[PDB]
């Protein structure tokens, strides 16, 4: 089909629209940049290579070039590689950008560069220096970028990247850069605000830096600005997971009352770890359009009953005040002010971290009355007791979130103790469904329906992490008319009773995964049929539950369309000559989608495929350790379109795969053992559009069990990480290959010829084999 | 050193005193028996081959054999192999052992064979025929066994080996054999105890099968017998994992009163699963001397406050009366006989799903005057109270067994519900004293008067509960005397440095398997709890996916051992963090540490001087370790063993002796290593034990493996490499066939990959003579 292999090991894109041609040769283990890029190439991406040196020569054709992406090819010891650590730093040659006179954007993050390169187009808008060596900043260095309007300097002096000194900048380094929007210099050991900057500012990032105080003078003319970062200056340290040095003397970061004032612009105002004792009302007096503020990890537990500075923030969407708590103190109650009543259009408030005993309804009151709340969140506080039935009065809200406390009768899961949630790296949920109360993560043992009294509204229910041990009878959630979803996921879910869940009448998802407890000792009765009860449910999810009995013999259900029962043992309930569970998933009659990965099925029993429901469209074997396979049985299954047979041990295909199914779409069988195709393996399968057979130990493939007339109809065609043999057996085979449309991942990188000698090790898409045609 | 290489694919032993010529062929794919083997073999095992017949050649030369076994050559379908499946049943044509005058025991389970093989000769004792398709006995099959005294027939007819027929056993089919001792037709779909049995047998098996009715006079004459077992006729089939079909009407087995008036000398008598409803006492009139009653998985739970029965066994060791209770009752109490009291002589008591909700002090009264009673077990009851401290009267009990319970303020895990417990295959803390097992329970809060009048105890098991509290010394204050704490499986939250520091006796602590509080941020967690614990010998905190501590060292004066795997050491010690590369430096006595699974792709400067300084033993393994500086080993100066296995290396030290003057053992198995440096063990004297196994290596040069340490090494394992056989082998290959150094799998899995000639075939039998023309 194209007259020409495409040879160079990097993905090439088109968007003729942009007129863009789009290289990205990302982690493709170079250590030159490769010959026959495109002339017209204009996004060209280098990152994660191991390229040491840029010059004249590396972008001479290539002058068409709007953004270089350069990320990474000689990152500092302590964040990269440590078992192919970069030996030399970037060399950048005199000349190598200016040539470059359409150039918008250069990331050199990442190459321990020692200084600014020079010699920058005036075309530049954005550039990039992360994670190098370069810790001091010379106006001199900066006459170069004009036009410059983002720069991005951080993460050049700290602990994963240590430079020894303080940080210099020089007085008004920036301040003629007039078009400078964005200037970032965290984590970069900076004592002082640098002054003056330009007025032209939208971003300010001077977190996780050394700076004590704030002048009154430093934020005069930035009348622009609508993001200011000053977190992680004074930090507090308590259970930091990073080395933290705190301000002496206790100090917080310390901020003159007027220092805000000509932020008339300001939107996001993050003071996150500065120690800080108190919120002065003073700050906000000319900023009335501040919509996020993060006061977390401070020591404001005392403000927080006060918070007259609340008064001066009506347009305040976002307020998080998390880990604010005393040490050593462990509060009754939790404590606002009034004042969070005038929050007139506040959505999310976040207050872990309190750490307080007992929540009551009244303790509440001063929000009661916000009418655009939409997520409270008070994990991580060591709640002891809480009446959920005082969250009648919070209808409105999309989330109220108590995950980690310990009640009893998403942010990533490091965000407020992390040290920068927003580093770039270089290494390569219910909500939907309506209201959600989040108990995860916490001490209940037992439940009974007047603890849900009032909370008809809930849509969806977490009850994951914890310890609910009970014989759930269906007379538990009586008052949730509504829910949509139930987590009860991680608890011991005691299943004795068929009537388990019935009364959640509206229930489309239940997971009950990691309840293993119960099914793990011998004579206790279980009954698998309870789903015949729950008549509006879609989705059932019994995964790493260890099951390996059931009293019932069947599950029924006219609504279950999908049932995940992944880490079980299946081959226990299907012992060979037991046929009484052959049956277990047939009166499911709507299945469309089974997962049976990890349940030891060695083998499967005839009658497994017979006992399959009738509309089941996807299947997965995947984890199983399989080391035989009938295919011909696949004929039960008259509406299957993708079969998962990843990572077991099979050694053969079928004679012939048309012969087998009707149906089948997307044949998954990675991570096997097959070393050669059957000789007509694909004729005829012309409803066959996916087929992964990388990671197996195939030597050859010849056109017969290959035909044309169906690799053509292929989305996808996966080969890689097999042990192709190269000889001139192959030449189908490889003319195939370097010439087919069909999409075939890795071709650069793992489509490798393992023999014979003078083949070893070589891209299949590479190879010349005229000496087979002389 | 050996003038002649051993090629045989079998293990052979010597044994002198015994006169005994041992060849085990266990597993060696063998389609064939190998040729070779030795003239004088006593004892020759081919199990678990794809041997497909036997003639007079098989054991032509081999006159002397005492012992032939040759079981699951050819297994039935349910049974063996899916992705091996056996063809053809074996063949045993005319002859195959007449000629071996000196066999005693003869195995050939498993072949699916039709008939029993004729032509056996006189000497033999031991025939095992389990798991064929031998489903009819006849009078005329057996007169060749005349000397036989133990006999298999067992799996011949059941539901993984089906016949769909009744077993048939003519009339005194085995009458005739006066020698015979042990006779076993489990698992055979028996309708009938055959008759009539010789007199001489001590053990018959019988269970597992259809008999609905046992004849007054079935057992007459069977003055020696000594184990009965009528276990799985009329079976109790609620909750069986197994097909199970009871007896119309749930009538019971039908034993009459009289039924075991001639067995004066009966020991053991196993009526498990016989849908029983009474014991009648009259049963052991005659039966003076019983020592174990297996009653489980019946229908007593009313005659278990009767049992009259117990009157007439004051020499009863042990009695199984578990899984008794009534389909859909739970009772209230438990309700023990007062003729309990007679069992003089018990030493265990098993009642185990009896299924009730209160255990009371006084419910026990009738075991108080049992002097011998040494096991207690109470298991699987779904008791919801009971007062811990009523266990002061049992002090002299070994193990008091709670386990699975819904108490809240070693038996094998399918032992009573699984069909043949005793099925051969064809593929703890008590010794610190008296234990008490809680594990599998609802405990979600514990205090000190919970373990009031128990200071005794030397162990106790909290695994598998619901405990979430923050320990502070406080909880445990009566356990003056423990030793072992298995807290596994909880949700210990480690707030206080006193935890448990108030089990001042304390050798050993599991906390692995409590990981919950470790999954969360900003949660103040206490490693140097150890400070406190004075005499704490091992602890292990496994699987607890530990990666944050408020505390910086942990410390003790006495741990020898810890176990720390399945954690998160790889956070703790982030590149350019270095406040915790001295976690484990104060544990001054530590001679073990398994730092396994703690996803450490590299080792950061500092953890090695970090470590305690007579670290011993040291486990890295599953770690997806990718590099490792060797130098660093130089700091620990006392290590004996390390463990490096399932990693990603690629490299070995230039010069392991430059590395580490102590190091003894170091496993490198199932790494990523091509080669071996030119003088990597070179004056490595100290060196006893080396795994290269599960590697990629392809050559090994004279300079890597000098004959100065290799004579040194206990064992040297290089099985499962990519060893070439080419003429740069020939050192390796004339090495590895003439060396006395002990490397398994030698035949088996030390093969060459190539050139194409050799590719597949062992090392062991390798000719390189066209190398030395
Ligand atoms: C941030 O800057 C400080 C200096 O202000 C660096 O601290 C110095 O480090 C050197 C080398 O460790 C010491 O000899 C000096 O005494 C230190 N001075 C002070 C004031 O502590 C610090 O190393 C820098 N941080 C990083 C991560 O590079
Ligand atoms: C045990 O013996 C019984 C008969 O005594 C076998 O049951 C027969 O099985 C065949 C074929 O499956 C049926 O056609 C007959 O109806 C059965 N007879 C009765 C009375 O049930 C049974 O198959 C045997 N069991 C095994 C495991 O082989
Ligand atoms: N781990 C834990 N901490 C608690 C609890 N109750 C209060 N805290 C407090 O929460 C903080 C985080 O954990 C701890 O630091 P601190 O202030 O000494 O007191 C602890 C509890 O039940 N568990
Ligand atoms: N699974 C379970 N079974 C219990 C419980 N309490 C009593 N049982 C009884 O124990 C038996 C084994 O489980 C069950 O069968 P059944 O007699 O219907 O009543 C059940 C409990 O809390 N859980
Ligand atoms: C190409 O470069 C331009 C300019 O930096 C950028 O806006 C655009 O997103 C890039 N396109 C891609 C797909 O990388
Ligand atoms: C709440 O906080 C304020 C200010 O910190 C305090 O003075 C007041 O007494 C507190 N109220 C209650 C109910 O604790
Ligand atoms: C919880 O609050 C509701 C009122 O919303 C009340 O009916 C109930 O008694 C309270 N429950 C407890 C246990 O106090
Ligand atoms: C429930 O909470 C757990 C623990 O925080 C979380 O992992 C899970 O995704 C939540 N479930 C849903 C459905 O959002
Ligand atoms: C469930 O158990 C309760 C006791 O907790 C019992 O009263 C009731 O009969 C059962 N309810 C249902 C809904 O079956
Ligand atoms: C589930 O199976 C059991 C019989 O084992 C039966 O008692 C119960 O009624 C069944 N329940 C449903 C909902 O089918
Ligand atoms: C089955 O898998 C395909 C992709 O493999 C997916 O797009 C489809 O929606 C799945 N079908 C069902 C019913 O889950
Ligand atoms: C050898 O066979 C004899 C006779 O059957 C047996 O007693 C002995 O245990 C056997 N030894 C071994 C090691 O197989
Ligand atoms: C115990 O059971 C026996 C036999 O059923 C009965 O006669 C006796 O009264 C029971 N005793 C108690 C305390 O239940
Ligand atoms: C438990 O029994 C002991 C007597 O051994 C008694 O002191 C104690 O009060 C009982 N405990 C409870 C909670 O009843
Ligand atoms: C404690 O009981 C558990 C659960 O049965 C068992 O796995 C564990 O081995 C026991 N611990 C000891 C130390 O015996
Ligand atoms: C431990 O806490 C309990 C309260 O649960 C209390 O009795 C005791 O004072 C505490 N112990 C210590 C060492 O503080
Ligand atoms: C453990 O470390 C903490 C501080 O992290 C300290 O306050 C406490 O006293 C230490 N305990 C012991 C037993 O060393
Ligand atoms: C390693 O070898 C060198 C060169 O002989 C020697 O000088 C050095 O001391 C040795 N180190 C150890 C730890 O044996």
């Amino acid at each position: 089909a194209r007259w020409f292999p495409k040879t160079l090991p990097c993905d090439v894109t088109l968007d003729v629209s942009k007129n863009h041609v789009i290289v990205d040769c990302t982690d493709k283990h170079l250590t030159e940049i490769p010959g026959g890029i495109p002339t017209n190439t204009t996004n060209l991406t280098l990152t994660i290579n191991h390229i040491p040196d840029i010059s004249p020569a590396s972008f001479h054709r290539l002058v068409h070039l709007v953004e270089i992406d350069f990320r990474c090819n000689c990152v500092p010891i302590r964040l990269g590689s440590k078992s192919n650590m970069c030996p030399r730093r970037l060399q950048i040659k005199p000349r190598s950008f200016s040539g470059l006179t359409y150039l918008k954007s250069l990331y050199l993050d990442g190459n321990q560069l020692l200084e600014i390169p020079q010699g920058l187009p005036p075309s530049l808008q954005l550039l990039s220096l992360e994670a190098n060596n370069i810790f001091s900043i010379r106006k001199e260095q900066l006459t170069e970028l004009a036009n410059i309007e983002i720069l991005y300097l951080g993460q050049n002096c700290y602990y994963r990247n240590p430079c020894y000194v303080s940080y210099s900048i020089e007085k008004d380094a920036f301040l003629n850069l007039t078009k400078l929007k964005v200037l970032s210099l965290k984590d970069n050991n900076v004592t002082t605000v640098p002054t003056v900057l330009p007025s032209t500012l939208t971003e300010l990032y001077l977190y996780n830096n050394m700076i004590a105080e704030i002048q009154e003078d430093d934020f005069n003319n930035l009348n622009q600005l609508q993001i200011l970062d000053l977190s992680g200056n004074c930090p507090r340290c308590y259970n930091a997971p990073f080395p933290c040095t705190p301000c002496k003397n206790n100090s917080p970061l310390q901020i003159p009352v007027n220092a805000f004032d000509a932020l008339t612009e300001l939107k996001v105002l993050r003071l996150h770890s500065n120690s800080l004792q108190h919120v002065p009302p003073r700050w906000f007096k000319n900023i009335n359009n501040l919509q996020e503020l993060d006061l977390s990890q401070n020591f404001l537990a005392k403000e927080i009953g006060d918070a007259k500075f609340l008064h001066f923030l009506p347009n305040l969407i976002q307020l998080d005040l998390s880990f604010n708590f005393e040490l050593q103190v462990y509060r009754a109650s939790m404590n606002l002010s009034q004042a969070f009543s005038s929050l007139k259009s506040l959505k999310i408030l976040r207050i872990r971290g309190y750490v307080f005993k007992e929540l009551k309804s009244f303790q509440l009151s001063p929000l009661h009355n916000l009418q655009n709340l939409e997520v409270l969140d008070l994990g991580t506080n060591f709640i002891k007791i809480a009446n959920l039935s005082m969250f009648k009065q919070f209808k409105r809200l999309k989330v109220i979130d108590l995950s980690v406390n310990k009640i009893s009768p998403v942010l990533e899961q490091l965000y407020y103790f992390r040290y920068d949630k927003y580093a770039r790296s270089c290494r390569f949920s219910c909500y939907k469904y309506g209201q959600t109360l989040d108990l995860s993560k916490n001490s209940i043992f037992f439940i009974k329906s007047s603890d849900f009294q009032h909370l008809s509204f809930l849509k969806c229910l977490n009850l994951s992490g914890n310890l609910i041990s009970q014989t759930l009878n269906g007379s538990e959630f009586q008052p949730l008319a509504e829910l949509r979803y139930l987590d009860f996921s991680n608890n011991r879910l005691d299943l004795l009773h068929s009537t388990a869940f019935e009364e959640l009448r509206k229930l489309e998802v239940l997971d009950i995964s990691s309840n293993s407890h119960y099914f793990q000792s011998e004579g206790i009765t279980h009954m698998l049929n309870f789903t015949k009860n729950l008549k509006v449910l879609q989705k059932l999810m019994m995964n790493d539950n260890d099951i390996s009995s059931s009293t019932s013999r069947t599950m029924e259900s006219e609504s279950l369309r999908t049932l995940e029962f992944r880490g079980n043992h299946l081959d226990v309930l299907w012992r060979d000559g037991d046929n009484r569970y052959l049956q277990l998933f047939k009166n499911l009659l709507k299945l469309e989608e089974l997962d049976i990965s990890k349940n030891s099925l060695s083998f499967l029993p005839s009658g497994v495929f017979d006992g399959m429901p009738p509309n089941l469209k996807n299947l997965s074997l995947a984890k199983n350790g399989l080391k035989s396979f009938i295919w011909e049985k696949l004929r039960y299954l008259k509406n299957l379109e993708t079969l998962d047979l990843s990572h077991n041990q099979l050694t053969t295909v079928p004679e012939r795969l048309s012969n087998c199914s009707r149906s089948l779409k997307n044949l998954i069988l990675k991570n096997n053992q097959i070393r050669s195709l059957t000789k007509y393996f694909l004729q005829d399968a012309f409803q066959l559009r996916y087929l992964d057979l990388s990671s197996n130990k195939i030597q050859m493939i010849q056109k017969t069990s290959f035909p044309e007339n169906v690799l053509n109809n292929l989305k996808m065609l996966l080969l890689h990480h097999n042990r192709f043999l190269c000889t001139c057996d192959a030449v189908w085979f490889v003319w195939w290959v370097q010439h087919t449309e069909v999409t075939i991942p890795y071709l650069a990188t793992d489509v490798t010829c393992v023999g014979p000698g003078a083949h070893k090790g070589q891209s299949v898409i590479s190879l010349d084999l005229y000496t087979c045609e002389l």
